[PDB]
């Protein structure tokens, strides 16, 4: 891929954190914390899952950014609509606003209505996200193995603004305390 050049800054918002979530200060790493981080509630947090969304908002044009998930059992990474629900239970689809990749119980999959099985010959350790606003395109990169492809969500019905979308996982087992890192251009 040669969509480097597109390459975007990307900052976290502390304001839709769950309220578990620690966020450094340059708001370009999240981690799981082990108790509640002591921030008031708000309408914008994600209550029931380790989510949080990036600052930027996208409307037009081209993105790109990097993600670090070295040593991670388990997360979420891809766009998602501003007015995606934050309270209680729901899947990630494109129906529900949502565009994007994860890993669980060793197994890569794209969050399509039903999940879609990835074919990852190198577990990544950092991702490539490309979003082509006016094609209707998220494009997911292994930028481990080369920039190799991982999956591309064609056809895609925005119908609003993006913000990049993040899920750190839970970490029942102990092995999945790692951060997510926003990776330098
Ligand atoms: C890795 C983990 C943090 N993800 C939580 C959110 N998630 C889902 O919502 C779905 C699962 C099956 C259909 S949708 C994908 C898995």
């Amino acid at each position: 891929h040669h969509h480097h050049h597109h390459m975007v800054h990307i900052t976290l918002d502390r304001n839709t954190a769950n309220s578990w979530l620690i966020i450094s200060k340059d708001r370009r790493q999240v981690r799981m914390g082990d108790t509640h981080q002591n921030v008031s509630d708000n309408k914008e947090r994600f209550s029931n899952y380790p989510m949080v969304l990036g600052a930027q908002r996208f409307s037009s044009g081209k993105m790109y950014w990097e993600v670090d998930v070295t040593q991670k059992e388990a997360w979420d990474l891809g766009v998602c609509r501003d007015s995606v629900q934050r309270k209680g239970q729901f899947s990630l689809s494109p129906e529900n606003g949502f565009w994007t990749i994860w890993l669980w119980q060793d197994s890569y999959e794209a969050g399509t209505s039903p999940q879609t099985t990835l074919h990852i010959q190198v577990p990544p350790c950092q991702i490539g996200i490309f979003v082509d606003y006016e094609a209707g395109v998220v494009s997911f990169y292994n930028i481990t193995d080369h920039g190799s492809l991982i999956y591309t969500f064609s056809e895609c019905v925005f119908a609003g603004p993006l913000r990049p979308f993040f899920n750190v996982g839970f970490n029942y087992s102990g092995g999945n305390a790692a951060p997510l890192k926003l990776c330098p251009l």
